[PDB]
């Protein structure tokens, strides 16, 4: 989408995974949908170093909208969870310098089946716009065609301009296609400045296991549309809640970089470990993941339950990411010549190498004719930094 | 099996889950199976803390062995990686003040291809005995028919025996039956201090659910048969390595109390993180586990992804064990009336409850009436002790 926004992938806060549709605030008020709850994660975002790291979008998923639309035909904030309605809450999100994100649905309902913004793009897109919202991430649900689905994207898209309003455009288009057919990424790409490709993430290494196999596998499909304006999104970050390892978190911090995602976390800002914040707010990680050449990488080798991944980065760099997918024993010793990284022109004649994933440690120069030696723990990836360099 | 062992669930370190079959020392020395590793785990067991929490069983699993017998037809040590031999290894270990246990096979090969004692049981045992070996664990690869198996385990067990060495016997015996016949576990608690149900654990989740699904699915048929002398074993702790989250960790050790189990570590004791030791050296949890009633606990309920689990413990005690199965969003709240627990005498007509884990924290009195409300994270567990006011 040539809107001019999401030249690098987008980077924030989204409360799907760990809130998902919590609308008990009487019972469950700390980890119910409500203004509260957004105003607080903001606070944390600017006081707890997310803004400084780069997250910048505070998203409002499914389980905002009152039941019905008012008696205007607009979408209204529900009246008891948000009593100070969307405009407000940008104001105060703007307020600390971050930007808003809300939810609709391409179709007749939201998946958990609030008022769906089919007969009502331009008006949807005009209240979002009167609201100060900076992102919309745009679900399938309630969708009768290929047809409808397709005429709904490309509509809200062109409403969203229309407004004249800097609004990011997050799209489900190609996930719900895929029961019917393979998706067309070139017309996506025109009209979404992102798009969810694979079924939802969720507090596990099988989740992670599924979208990296599922990416791998479709790669050809999908690598090479990805670019400024325009990403696949293999959804949130989930680092911080409870069903990964130490290892299994570096490993999707580490591929959400390779694969030059969005990173949504989607956790609670308020209870999370130093150990996953500084994982996080790897300044170095996140720099792979904003490289502004913008290429997404791809699995390059996969056998012996090993797999490595590369991407190519501004300048002649390279990252380089090693999966241990043996869940048993301990680390494995992976060796590869440097020639085989970066299609050979990472380490010709010579690269820097510095691993930045488990720990940062600078490994020195390595000839063009040089073998790299690592060892990487069970469920694990080692993330490494490759600088093209004449020296030695 | 009644040889005045395992009269409650043995405690240890075994290697397998963790360092394997890696034969090559000359490239990974570190991490090799030889005896410098059991050596530098015998120090730090001392050392650590890990004795004096109970941790007391030193054990070699497979690929110790030199490929053939020796010339008088026993079994030997490789003589690269195992260069002072079993007995010598026994003299160190004992000198720490800890026991030993080695690995053999009921059939004609171990697992990883090395020596079976098919036709060398009564040798094998007094070899093991001459040795000072405190514990085996038998496995049950390359055994042609279940009477060949069944043959082999009982023989085993009275020729170690006839050793006159107390020696604890840790079976496979279930496990490479339950393909083509159920077991009868009346029986193999005659010859066995503990037996393997079920599949070997791995550094996973996927692991634990399925090894708490089968337990939880057969409970019928184990759960009053185990007790001082016999326990089920549904394998090693890997608390401390790669696989599980925090959450994941606390409920292999809170579930492995419920079920008195056999707490055998499959760690690096070198390489342990603070809050992985603290959990498996955790004073209360293995209290439970090693409740001297020796009453295996259970599953009470499931449904809506919780599960709960408890066990009657000495002195009119229980454990409560609550799991959340739901692996997205949050906390869930989880709340159960205290007169459905413990067959409705733990809170007759109160009981003071105390949180174990994931944290310790008094919770106070609950009269008969009450109701038990918890937050539970997504794959952990609370582990809840329970004292009648009587
Ligand atoms: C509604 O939809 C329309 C349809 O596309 C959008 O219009 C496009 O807006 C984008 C983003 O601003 C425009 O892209 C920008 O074009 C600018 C001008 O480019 C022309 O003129 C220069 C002279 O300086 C020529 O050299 C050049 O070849 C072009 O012909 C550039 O200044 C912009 O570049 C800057 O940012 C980009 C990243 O976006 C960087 O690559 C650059 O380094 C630089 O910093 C940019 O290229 C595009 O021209 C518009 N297209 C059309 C058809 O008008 C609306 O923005 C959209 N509105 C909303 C609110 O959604
Ligand atoms: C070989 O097999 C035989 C037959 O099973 C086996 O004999 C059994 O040994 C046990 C334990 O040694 C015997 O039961 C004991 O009886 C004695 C004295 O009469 C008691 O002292 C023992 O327990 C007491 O002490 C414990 C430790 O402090 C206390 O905790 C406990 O409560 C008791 O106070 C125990 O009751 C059992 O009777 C015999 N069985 C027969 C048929 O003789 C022998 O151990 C096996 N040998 C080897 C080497 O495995
Ligand atoms: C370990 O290996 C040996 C040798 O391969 C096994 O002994 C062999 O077992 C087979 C299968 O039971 C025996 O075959 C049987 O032979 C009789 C004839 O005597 C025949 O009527 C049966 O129908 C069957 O074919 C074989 O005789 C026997 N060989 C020897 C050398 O005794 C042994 O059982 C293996 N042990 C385990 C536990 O698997
Ligand atoms: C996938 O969709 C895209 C964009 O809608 C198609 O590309 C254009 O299609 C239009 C209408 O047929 C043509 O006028 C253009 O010449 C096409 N190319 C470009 C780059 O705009 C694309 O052809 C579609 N089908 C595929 C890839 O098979
Ligand atoms: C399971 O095995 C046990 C022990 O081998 C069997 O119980 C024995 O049965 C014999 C014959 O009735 C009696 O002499 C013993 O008194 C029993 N021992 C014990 C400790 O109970 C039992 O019969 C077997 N059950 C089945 C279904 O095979
Ligand atoms: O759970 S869903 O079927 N998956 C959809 C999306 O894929 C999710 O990311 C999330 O936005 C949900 C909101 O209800 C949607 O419903
Ligand atoms: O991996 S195995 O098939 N499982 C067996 C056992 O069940 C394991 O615990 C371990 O002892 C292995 C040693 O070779 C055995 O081989
Ligand atoms: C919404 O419902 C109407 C009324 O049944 C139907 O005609 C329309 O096709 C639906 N829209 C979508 C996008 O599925």
């Amino acid at each position: 989408l040539d809107n001019g926004l999401a030249r690098t992938p987008t980077m924030g806060w989204l409360h799907w995974e760990r809130f998902m549709c919590n609308l008990d605030c009487q019972e469950e008020p700390d980890s119910c949908i409500s203004e509260k709850l957004f105003m607080e994660m903001a606070e944390l975002m600017v006081s707890e170093g997310w803004k400084d790291a780069g997250y910048e979008y505070l998203c409002i998923d499914d389980c905002w909208m009152a039941p019905q639309r008012d008696s205007e035909g607009r979408l209204q904030a529900d009246p008891q969870r948000f009593p100070h309605g969307i405009r407000q809450l940008a104001n105060y999100v703007h307020s600390k310098g971050l930007k808003l994100g809300i939810y609709a649905d391409v179709g007749n309902k939201t998946c958990a089946g609030f008022p769906g913004s089919f007969g009502y793009y331009d008006i949807d897109a005009q209240t979002f716009a009167d609201w100060g919202v900076d992102l919309l991430k745009f679900d399938g649900c309630y969708c009768d065609s290929l047809e409808n689905l397709a005429d709904g994207y490309k509509h809200m898209s062109l409403a969203l301009n229309r407004t004249g309003r800097s609004i990011v455009y997050s799209c489900e288009w190609p996930l719900y296609m895929w029961p019917f057919q393979k998706p067309n990424y070139t017309e996506i790409r025109q009209y979404c400045n992102h798009w969810r490709n694979f079924a939802d993430i969720d507090d596990s290494w099988k989740s992670i296991k599924s979208i990296l196999d599922w990416t791998s596998f479709n790669q050809e499909r999908i690598v090479d549309v990805a670019g400024p304006g325009g990403w696949n999104d293999p959804d949130m970050l989930v680092i911080g809640n409870f069903g990964l390892s130490w290892n299994q978190q570096v490993t999707q911090m580490a591929l959400w970089a390779i694969m030059a995602a969005p990173l949504f976390m989607s956790n609670d800002l308020r209870h999370i470990s130093p150990q996953a914040k500084a994982l996080l707010q790897d300044k170095d990680v996140i720099a792979i993941n904003q490289d502004p050449l913008g290429k997404q990488g791809y699995q390059l080798r996969q056998g012996d339950n090993f797999e490595v991944w590369e991407r190519p980065l501004s300048g002649l760099a390279w990252a380089v990411a090693m999966i241990n997918r043996q869940e048993i024993g301990g680390p494995r010793s992976y060796t590869i010549a440097v020639a085989s990284l970066g299609k050979g022109v990472a380490c010709n004649p010579a690269c820097f190498i510095t691993q930045l994933l488990p720990v940062k440690r600078k490994l020195g120069f390595y000839e063009w004719t040089s073998r790299l030696r690592s060892h990487i723990n069970p469920t694990g990836t080692v993330l490494l930094q490759l600088e093209n360099t004449m020296q030695m």
